[PDB]
C-alpha cells in the first residue's frame, strides 16, 4: 500500500512528477532530479554504483515528455528523446518530505546521543567476541556513537591488540606519533602524555585540523600508585554551559586559539593549527570539542582586551568538567581497552609515580570517523 | 632597538604588562596570560615544549605582583610566591597588536595564494631534485601551497614513485583505495576513474568529511586516444562566481549535499558524507571545494523547492570551470608526476579508448595537508 503505485503524472509544466501511493500519501519529484538520477546504463555505473552523467548533460530548465506508470514501476521519456526507469520502492526511500528525508539520515548516520554525566554505567563488552562476532562488533560501534565510549574487557596483557581493532574496524589512523603508540613515563618526553604527571581533561590532537575521531587505549600495565582514568561527555558539559553561562560559551564557541606541536616520533613535525575550542555545526548544535591544554600554544592570535575572558571563560568550562556531577572516574585494568568518542569526549588521568621500572603502559591507537561509521553501516546491514 | 627593553611595568591593577622597547613602540602583555606562559620546569614540560600547568592552577583574575627587567629579560613574582622569566625577543614576537599577529599567523600557515586561469605557468621541478635536496623540495611545497599545483618531471615509468614523495612529505593519506591506487581501465569498475570515460572537474573523496589536501598523480602509462588532463583554480572560480552570479553562490554556499562510495577496494566500505559544494570559513572566505559528479549521492536532502534552483547553480558553477579563460589543459608523459591541492583546484580528464591490453596507467595517492605544512615550516627552517 505504502511502496505500491496508484497514480503517476506530469505537473507544473511537466517540471514535476507526482506519485500518488496506495495509501493516499502523496510524493513529488523534481524533473531535473529525476533525470540527473537515471539508473540507465548510459547515466549511471553499476559497477561503481555511481552517476556517470555529467552536469554538462544536464537542462536544468527539463520537463518529463511522456510518462506510464504501474504499481512497481515509472517509465519516462525526455524531450532529447532519453528514456528512464524508476522503481516504487526506490522513488519512495528517496521522497522528499521532511519526514522521510530525515528518517534516511537517521539511518545513514545514527545521529542518536545518550548524555550521561557520573551516573555513567560504562558500557562493556568482551573483546574476542567483538573480533569474533558480528553481533557483538555491531554492539561496540553503535554504543561508541550513541554513548561515546566503550570499555572491551579480556584482552591480552600484550602489545598488538589495538591493531586487531583496527583491522576490525577497517584500518587506524596514522599520526605523528605512529599507527600506535606507548603511554608511558618516557626520558626526554616529546609530550607530557609520556610522563607520570596528571593529564587534566582533554581531547587528543587538536594541534591537527582533523583531530582524531576514535581514541582506543588499551591497558597492559597498571600502577597502584595512581594513574585512575577520568571522562567526561563534552556534549553535556557544552549544553549545562551555554544555559549557566552564555557568555563564556559564546567566546568559547567563536575564538580560534592556536594549537601546536613540535618535535621527533615517527618522523620529525612542526605542527600548528587553529580550532574553536567548542566547535559548533551551522544550526549551533555542538559537533566537536578541540582542547588540550598542553598543546595550546603560547601564540594566541586575539586582540589583547579579548585575552583575559577567554581565560575566564576556559576556566568555567574546566570548572564544569570536574564537577562531580559530571566527570565519571574508573582505573583500567590490564586486559582493559576503552575505545571512546575522541571529538565528544574528554578525558583524563591521575598522576602516578616514577621508577626505575615501567610500572604503567597503555597502548593507543586512532580511527576516523567516517571508517568507523561505514564498518557501522555494513555490520547493521548484516545483522539485520 | 626594536627586541631591547627599554622600560617594563605593572599597569591596570598589576592587570597588564607594558613593555616600551627600544625603538619606542608599545607593547601590552595580559598578566593572566603571563603566569598561563610561565617557561619555568614547573610550568612548562622543555623536552615536549608544552604546558604541564592546569588550567585549574590559574587566576583568571591575577595580577602582577613585583616586577623588574634588564633590556633582555623581565623578571616577575606573583602574589603565590610563583616566579616568572621571560626573554625579550620571545615577547616581541608574540605581542598582540594586530601587525605583529598577522606577521607570525603568515609565518605558520603560508597564507598566500596566486590565482590563476588559463594563463597558467605551470610550475615545474625536476623529480630526483626535490628527493635529493632541501633547497628543492621547499620550492615544491611553498609552491604547491601558493599556485595550488607543481609538477615534477624525471621520474621513473614504474609503480613505487608516489610513495617516495610520501615519504620526502612525512608519510601519506591511507584510504579506502589503499596507500596509493592504479588509475586504469578495470573489469567491474568499483569507480569511474577505473574506466576509459571523461571526467568532468571534480576534486577527489568529497564523500569524506576530511577529504585528501593533496593528491600526487604520477603518470606510468599514457595513451595517444585521448587522456589529457584539466585543471581549474576552484578559489578563482568562486570568485567569479560570486560576482556573476550572488545567488548561485549563496546556494552552492550554503546547501549540504550528499556524497556516497559503497564497494570494495582495500578493504569493505558504505561511505556518506554531507558538504557544502563551496566550503566558507567564519570570515566568509572560499577554504574548500567540495564536488565530484560522480559520487553526489541519489539521496539529497533539502525541500523539494529548493532542488531545482540548486541545479540551476550547480551548472553555472560547472559552466564557469568549463569556460576557456578558466581551466588549462596539458597531457601528462610517463615519468610526469603531478601534486596539487585537492581542497582548492578541480581536475579531470578526457576520456580515451579502451583495448585488450592496458594503454594507460596512472598511479596516485593522497596526503593531509597538515602532514604537507609541518615538511614546509621544517624546509623553511633549515633553507634559512
Ligand atoms: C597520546 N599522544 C601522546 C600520542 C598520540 F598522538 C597524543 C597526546 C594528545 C596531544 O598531543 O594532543
Ligand atoms: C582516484 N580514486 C578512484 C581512488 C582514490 F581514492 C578516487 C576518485 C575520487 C572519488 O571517488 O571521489
Ligand atoms: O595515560 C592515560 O590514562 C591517558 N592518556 C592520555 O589521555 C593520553 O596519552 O593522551
Ligand atoms: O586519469 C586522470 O587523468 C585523472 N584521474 C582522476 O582525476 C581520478 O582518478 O580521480
Ligand atoms: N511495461 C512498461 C514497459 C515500457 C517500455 C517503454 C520503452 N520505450
Ligand atoms: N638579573 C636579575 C635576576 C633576578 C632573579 C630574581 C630571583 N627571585
Ligand atoms: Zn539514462
Ligand atoms: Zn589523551
Ligand atoms: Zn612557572
Ligand atoms: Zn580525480
Amino acid at each position: 500500500m505504502a511502496c505500491t503505485i496508484q497514480k503517476a503524472e506530469a505537473l507544473d509544466g511537466a517540471h514535476l512528477m507526482q506519485i500518488l501511493w496506495y495509501d493516499e500519501e502523496e510524493s513529488l519529484y523534481p524533473a531535473v532530479w529525476l533525470r540527473d538520477n537515471c539508473p540507465c546504463s548510459d547515466c549511471y555505473l553499476d559497477s561503481a554504483k555511481a552517476r556517470k552523467l555529467l552536469v554538462e548533460a544536464l537542462d536544468v530548465n527539463i520537463g518529463i515528455k511522456g510518462l506510464i506508470f504501474d504499481r512497481k514501476k515509472v517509465y519516462i521519456t525526455w524531450p532529447d528523446e532519453h528514456y528512464s526507469e524508476f522503481q516504487a520502492d526506490w522513488l519512495k526511500k528517496r521522497c522528499f518530505s521532511k519526514q522521510a528525508r530525515a528518517k534516511l539520515q537517521r539511518e545513514l548516520f545514527f545521529p542518536e546521543c545518550q548524555y550521561w554525566g557520573s551516573e555513567l554505567q560504562l558500557p562493556t563488552l568482551d573483546f574476542e567476541d567483538v573480533l569474533r562476532y558480528d553481533e557483538h562488533a555491531y554492539k561496540w560501534l553503535s554504543t561508541l556513537k550513541k554513548v561515546g565510549i566503550v570499555r572491551l574487557t579480556g584482552a591480552s596483557d600484550k602489545p598488538g591488540e589495538v591493531s586487531k581493532l583496527g583491522k576490525r574496524m577497517g584500518f587506524l589512523y596514522l599520526t605523528f606519533y605512529g599507527h600506535t603508540w606507548q603511554v608511558q613515563d618516557k626520558i626526554d618526553a616529546n609530550n607530557v602524555a609520556y610522563t607520570t604527571g596528571k593529564l587534566s581533561f582533554h581531547t587528543d590532537y587538536p594541534a591537527l585540523h582533523h583531530p582524531p575521531g576514535v581514541q582506543l587505549l588499551h591497558c597492559i600495565k597498571q600502577t597502584v600508585t595512581g594513574g585512575d582514568s577520568e571522562i567526561v561527555d563534552g556534549f553535556n558539559v557544552c549544553q549545562k554551559l551555554k544555559k549557566n553561562n552564555p557568555q563564556a560559551f559564546q567566546i568559547l564557541s567563536s575564538t580560534f586559539v592556536d594549537f601546536t606541536d613540535i618535535g621527533v616520533d615517527y618522523c620529525d613535525f612542526s605542527v600548528q593549527s587553529k580550532h574553536k575550542i567548542i566547535e559548533l555545526d551551522d544550526k549551533g548544535q555542538v559537533v566537536r570539542i578541540n582542547f588540550n591544554n598542553a598543546t595550546r600554544d603560547t601564540i594566541f592570535d586575539v586582540p589583547v582586551e579579548r585575552v583575559q575572558p577567554f581565560y575566564a571563560a576556559l576556566k568555567e568550562f574546566v570548572d564544569l568538567m570536574n564537577s562531580k556531577e559530571s566527570k565519571f572516574t574508573f582505573k583500567m585494568n590490564p586486559g582493559d581497552v576503552i575505545t571512546f568518542d575522541n571529538w565528544r569526549l574528554l578525558h583524563g588521568r591521575r598522576s602516578y609515580e616514577a621508577g626505575t621500572e615501567i610500572s604503567r603502559h597503555l597502548e593507543g591507537a586512532y580511527a576516523d570517523w567516517d571508517v568507523v561509521m561505514s564498518r557501522l553501516r555494513i555490520l547493521r546491514q548484516r545483522v539485520e
